[PDB]
């Protein structure tokens, strides 16, 4: 069996499972933690915790144990999905991470265009200093997690995930094609460089409000119309500075990115600029 670490262990009864939050290697769950923090025992604090599926394999097992592990290295950011803890010794592997109740961006955005709106329960419009903001937050996370030296190589709105109070939060990164840069697509070269190509394809979405890339474009098709030099129009509602962001995210030359260090500068003077009535 797997062996005990005390700086994430948590007692498997200060944990009440709730209700499935869906597939994530496997199943994610909501729960509450009773005494999470050591030093203030009878709060109960909402949790997201991952275990493996009924019929799971021992790959399935490894790679979560990685993931975890992984994420223990890593450390603390505020805009990515931390570890809290985890249940390692009465029985089933529990990790133990923060819950954003608000879901993925990606259906974030979407619930929040005016009335095309697939929800029957739409949302509060954002304003656009909301939707630099959600860019710089998630910017932010790319930072720290390009700092760690972890490469991504899935970004996208819908593995950012949003809390309670719309923080922002990297997801997944521990472990499509029209979010991946051409390196990546033609040679599997994922780089820090491939995740910033990813992000100009992060910031279409957001101001398109969750749009399909490359709408009606074929997969197969795709890399050759890339090598051509075809690049996404912009958006209908986007400033011309946002739209060269993203065009500077997509350099064919992998060097002449942006970093994520010059994109969190450069994003947050535009919030700075941004008010809150535009």
């Amino acid at each position: 069996e797997l062996p005990e670490d005390p700086r994430w262990e948590l007692p498997r009864d200060r944990l009440v499972l709730g209700k499935p939050l869906g597939e994530g290697f496997g199943q994610v769950v909501l729960a509450e933690a009773i005494g999470l923090d050591k030093d203030k025992p009878n709060r109960v604090t909402k949790v997201a915790v991952k275990m493996l599926k009924s019929d799971a394999t021992e790959k399935d097992l490894s790679d979560l144990i990685s993931e975890m592990e992984m994420m223990k290295m890593i450390g603390k950011h505020k805009n990515i999905i931390n570890l809290l803890g985890a249940c390692t010794q009465d029985g089933p592997l529990y990790v133990i991470v923060e819950y954003a109740s608000k879901g993925n961006l990606r259906e974030y955005l979407q619930a929040r265009r005016p009335p095309y709106n697939p929800s029957h329960n739409p949302e509060e419009q954002l304003s656009s200093k909301d939707l630099v903001s959600c860019a710089y937050q998630v910017a932010r996370g790319m930072e720290y997690l390009a700092s760690k030296k972890c490469i991504h190589r899935d970004l996208a709105a819908r593995n950012v995930l949003v809390t309670e109070d719309n923080v922002m939060k990297i997801a997944d990164f521990g472990l499509p094609v029209k979010w991946m840069a051409p390196e990546a697509l033609f040679d599997r070269i994922y780089t820090h460089q491939s995740d910033v190509w990813s992000f100009g394809v992060l910031l279409w979405e957001i101001f398109t409000l969750g749009g399909s890339p490359y709408p009606g474009v074929p997969v197969e098709e795709l890399f050759k119309l890339l090598k051509e030099g075809h690049r996404m129009d912009k958006p209908s509602n986007c400033t011309n500075e946002l739209y060269m962001m993203m065009r500077d995210c997509w350099h064919a030359v992998p060097s002449q990115r942006p970093t994520f260090k010059q994109l969190v500068e450069d994003l947050d003077r535009i919030v700075a600029l941004t008010s809150n009535q535009e």
